[PDB]
This record gives C-alpha cells, structure tokens and sequence, in this order.
C-alpha cells in the first residue's frame, strides 16, 4: 500500500463520516415530532452543523488553474497500483482533452476522480473493463466511469480491498430514493464545491453502470 | 506539504469525525427523556453505532512485532518536517529505547505518536521545546508529549498550520468533565485499542502541559 493509496482511503473515510453525520442532521427531524406530536437540544445539532459548515468552507478555498489531461493520467496511474492491477481489471481513459486548463481544487479533484474509478473497480470482477470518460463542454467538466458491475465484489473477503470494509458493505445496501453509497459521499462533496453534481447510477443487470461527475471550470 | 502529512491529516481528520458521531450516540439521550418526561427512531442510532464498532474492529485486526525507537525517531523527523521547523519550535526525543520491540499496529501507533507531538506543536509559541519521552515499563508503552502551551497559537493565522482550522478552534474551547479536545480522538482510540489510555492534561499557566498515551505492550 502506497502512501498516496493510503491517503486517499483516509479522505475518502473522511468525508464518508461527514456524510453521516449530515444524515443524522437531517433524519432525526422527523420521527422526534411524532413523539411530540402525540400532545434534542439544537446545541447538539449546532455543533455537529459547524462540523459539516467548516468542511464546506475548506473545500471552497483553494482554486488554481491546473492542466486537465495530467490529471486525468495520474487518476489512472494511482488506481491501477492501488487496487485495479491487483484485481485483473482493465481501465481505459477515453478523452480528447490535451492541453486543456481548470481553475480548481486540484487535489479535492484528484481525491474524486481516484473515488470514482477505485469505486467501480471495487465493484468488478476480474478481466471487466473500467472505463474513465471525460471531457469539457461550456463552464463545465464532465467525467463518467463505466463499467459492468459485479456488486458482489465489494464484499468479497477472497479480493484485495482498498474502500473500508464497513463502506463496501454499505455501498450494496439498497439506496434510499435520491442517496448514494455513503462511500461515495466525497465525489458528491467535491462535486458540489466547485458548482457541479454527482449522481451515481444503479447497479444496471446486463447493461453498464455508471457513476457521473460533473464541475464548473472557473467557479 | 508531502504526502505523509497530508495522510496524517485525513486519519486526524477521520478519527474526529468518529469521536463527533460517538458524542452525538451518546448525548441525545438525556434531553430526549426530557421532553418525554412530560407525560429519535432507535434504527438512526444504530447505524451511527455499527459506524464505530466496525471503526473499532478495522483497529483490533493489525498486530506485528516492530522496533519502538525507529518509530520514535520517524515521528520526530515526520513533525520537525510537517510543522515544527517552520513555526520555530524544537522537538526533543528523551528514551532509554533502543531495540525494544512492540507487537503493535505499527501505522495506527504511528499516527498516534504523530498527532500527540503535532498538537503540542500547533499549541506551541516560536522557540518553545516540545519534548516526546518515551520508555516501556513491564506491559505498558508510556508516551509523553511535555510543553510550555501557548493555545492562542493554535488559531494564529499568522502562523503555519497543519491540522483542520475547525478542529483547532475547537481545541480552545472549555473541556467537558472528563472530555478530549475533538482533535486529539485518533490518540485515544488508538491508545484505548491497544488496551491503553489517553489523558489531555489542562493549559498549565507558568507550568508543562502533558498529553500522556499508554498502550499494552503484547495485546
């Protein structure tokens, strides 16, 4: 395990704790009213919203223009060596973007990107092909990974892992309408900082899945 | 920033967010009976709990044999290049140690050490010493971190920072009876995994600060 590979799992943990703790923010609204309704200090809540509000603001702090396509290389690189060359699968880069520039958060970018094809690696069988599409179009940058999903994989104690266990384990839970695998909360996280939106497909029978990420280029 | 501080920043990062969910199990207790007293669906608590208990597991699974003074030296050299030099702050090893061996988890230990001296570093005034004394006694590794604190450091924008800004105005703040700064939840965990203990002492005024970790030597 490489310190970059190490890295890497403890912001994606990171940010998976973040995720939780805004769900608990949010879900316990309700059923507490119910309670009340038959006729939680927010202290509690405030300092668990300052949490989550200081990340937010660590994520919009840092924008330089930085070349796109070297990006991209060293995303694919790093996984290959974390886990994809470990576990027989193949990963190709489709792109068109050479000399191409964004002004972003390079690392917060190169943490996503890395998620976003460890994910789907995680969740293949050996000898699949993981697919790293990007482009730009207008203010935006667009990146989608590809790939037939064997979602078995993730919880395959016979595998190499690089995700937590626990997060594997939850990324096969049946996701509640609109929520991802909490383990890809820091795709979403970044995604949104720079203006943009993650959306994270089902795991498709006989057809690709896919996970989509997109980023405004000069937020 | 290289690549070891920046990993050790995430696990800091990580661990605090754990210790924020693990408060949140616990504190919601009492002011929900409150209301209730008058006269919160259990399932949200427990996923916040198999949250921390697989946390738990992840750091009970690695043991092996290692050499307690390299690690002693790699955190000297790991904190003097992360933050010590360039906030003026000297770092002192005192040990006896030199080929004591542990069956520890080396990596989380590491963090461990990591964290206990940065924190005093962050805590700490230009031309302060900062000094790590470590020794095993019978079953136990005792780790002391002793300084003359200046805690206005630690929210200083002037000065050089490696740990979250949010962690570190937290670390300012008033302890509960009995409570850790948020920041220092890695050192406890760690400690108390390895069947050990963790103490943040007070900001002494005209005497030391300590922050004391002892872990079981063949757990």
């Amino acid at each position: 395990v490489t310190e970059r590979t190490a890295r890497r799992s403890a912001e994606t943990a990171l940010f998976m704790r973040d995720h939780v703790l805004s769900l608990v923010s949010h879900d316990l609204r309700s059923p507490l009213n119910a309670i009340h309704s038959w006729a939680q200090q927010v202290k509690l809540l405030e300092s668990i919203v300052d949490t989550t509000r200081a990340e937010t603001k660590a994520l919009a702090l840092k924008r330089a223009p930085f070349a796109l396509r070297p990006l991209l290389d060293e995303t694919i690189g790093d996984v290959r060596e974390g886990l994809a060359a470990r576990r027989g699968i193949v990963l190709a880069l489709n792109t068109p973007l050479a000399a191409q520039q964004m002004d972003g958060d390079r690392e917060r970018l190169a943490a996503a990107l890395w998620l976003l094809v460890t994910f789907a690696v995680e969740a293949s069988a050996s000898g699949t092909t993981v697919t790293l599409d990007a482009d730009v179009d207008t203010a935006t940058l667009r990146a989608t990974v590809s790939w037939q999903a064997t979602p078995a994989a993730l919880t395959d104690p016979a595998l190499p892992h690089v995700l937590e266990n626990f997060a594997r384990a939850q990324a096969t839970h049946p996701r509640e309408a609109g929520r991802i695998s909490w383990v890809l909360a820091l795709c979403k996280r970044v995604a949104e900082a720079h203006d943009g939106a993650f959306e994270q497909g089902e795991f498709a029978d006989g057809q690709s899945s896919t996970l989509k990420f997109r980023a405004s280029l000069a937020g």
